[PDB]
């Protein structure tokens, strides 16, 4: 039950920060999975995006965002206009949480406890310290509660500029919804879930 915290190096080399991740002991959560998946994207970055855990494909490539709900990710960052090389992406939590299906090998995706992201919490702490983000965009709820609370409602402050205390550089925070949703449901629901997160990306990408 220790968390992240004395696990994290006072540094803000990201290579070296994803390594000392790769030895975090703050849960339980790296024992079964392959490798920590740490952010990706460089120091030069100037919004930084934060979703919620690696997938099955992330944990094994140990990059964030690899598959469908990166792929739709991408898709709405060019409907913004926004380069995702030139951004910094990583998620709330940076072990993989799942179980296995029974007689097989197949990995369920299991969202992690709060206790689980408040046990990760440092490492985006010290991401944030490293990149300086201007603009931090809230892939989902759990990275949106992450910084502003465990109370915090998506859905009452979607196009809203935020501020948080205990944030690295007082960023500009945008919370919006995972890029999963928008896999979900018939055409005219997966049309309407990509406009409202290309409107929210727009506004992020336009903070000045
Ligand atoms: S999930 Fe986060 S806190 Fe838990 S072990 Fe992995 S890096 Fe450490």
């Amino acid at each position: 039950m220790a968390g992240a915290q004395d696990f994290v190096p006072h540094t803000a080399d990201l290579a070296e920060l994803a390594a000392a991740a790769g030895e975090c002991r703050g849960c339980g959560l790296y024992r079964d999975a392959t490798q920590a998946v740490f952010g990706a994207g460089g120091r030069s970055a100037r919004i930084m995006m934060i979703g919620e855990q690696p997938g099955d494909k992330e944990d094994l490539a140990g990059l964030p965002f690899v598959g469908p709900a990166g792929r739709l990710l991408d898709r709405a960052l060019e409907a913004a206009d926004i380069d995702r090389d030139a951004l910094y992406v990583t998620n709330a939590v940076k072990h993989f949480k799942f179980t296995r299906a029974a007689g097989g090998k197949r990995r369920i995706e299991k969202t992690p406890s709060r206790t689980e992201v408040v046990a990760c919490r440092p490492w985006l702490i010290a991401e944030m310290t490293s990149v300086e983000p201007d603009v931090v965009v809230l892939l989902g709820a759990t990275a949106a509660k992450a910084l502003l609370g465990n109370d915090f409602r998506v859905t009452q402050h979607r196009g809203e500029v935020l501020h948080v205390d205990d944030v690295p550089g007082d960023p500009a925070l945008v919370a919006t919804v995972h890029p999963s949703s928008l896999l979900r449901g018939p055409k005219e629901e997966r049309e309407s879930a990509f406009a409202g997160l290309v409107d929210d990306l727009r506004v992020a990408a336009d903070v000045r």
